[PDB]
């Protein structure tokens, strides 16, 4: 992925429990040799994966909960980080940001000509109520799509119950959550 995530986890993990913490984990993540994250810059996505991995056995907390963790992070981080007036352009409210996602990562697409963005498609089921249809090229980002959606439902000041119904692992043909809002 972009250097972008893994400047996001690192930040996440410096700002939660220091930058000695930090350091563990990049160490045991076998990143020690690079410097710094660039954050234009295409990575293997195994980068990535290795420092959720990593920051798991460090922290002692299931990687599920690093990558919901994350996931909420990634909502605030990208909106101080230079992504904020992108993020108020799609929109004021979880159902309208939904919609407008894939166009969202559009224009992120634009400016990241290597993007492999995730696709999502929103069935409402009623004004407060929808079945949403996660599709992606990668395995193991539902739990990061739980908490961008729990980080959605504060940036909107919104209630967001949210269960995954379907599992992309579980030979299912993609992940689908069934979410109710207010
Ligand atoms: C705030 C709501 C957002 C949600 C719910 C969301 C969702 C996601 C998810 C689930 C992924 C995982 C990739 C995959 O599924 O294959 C992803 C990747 C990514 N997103 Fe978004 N995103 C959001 C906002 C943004 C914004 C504002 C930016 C602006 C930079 C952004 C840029 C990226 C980038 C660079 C990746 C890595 C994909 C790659 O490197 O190929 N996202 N996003």
């Amino acid at each position: 992925m972009y250097g972008l995530v893994n400047k996001a986890i690192q930040d996440m993990i410096s700002k939660h429990h220091g930058e000695d913490t930090w350091e563990a984990i990049k160490q045991k993540a076998g990143l020690e040799d690079i410097d710094f994250f660039v954050g234009m810059e295409a990575y293997s996505d195994d980068v990535t994966y290795h420092l959720v991995g990593a920051a798991s056995e460090v922290l002692g907390k299931p990687a599920e909960e690093l990558w919901i963790a994350f996931g909420e992070y990634w909502v605030t981080y990208t909106s101080e980080e230079g992504y904020g007036e992108l993020l108020a352009s799609a929109g004021d409210s979880l159902p309208e940001f939904m919609e407008n996602l894939d166009n969202l990562h559009a224009r992120v697409g634009l400016s990241f000509p290597q993007l492999r963005p995730p696709a999502f498609e929103c069935q409402h089921t009623s004004s407060k109520s929808m079945e949403l249809h996660y599709q992606s090229t990668r395995c193991g980002l539902a739990p990061m799509v739980l908490g961008l959606l729990h980080g959605l439902g504060k940036r909107f000041q919104t209630k967001v119950e949210v269960t995954q119904t379907a599992f992309r692992e579980t030979g299912e043909d993609h992940d689908i959550f069934s979410i109710k809002y207010e």
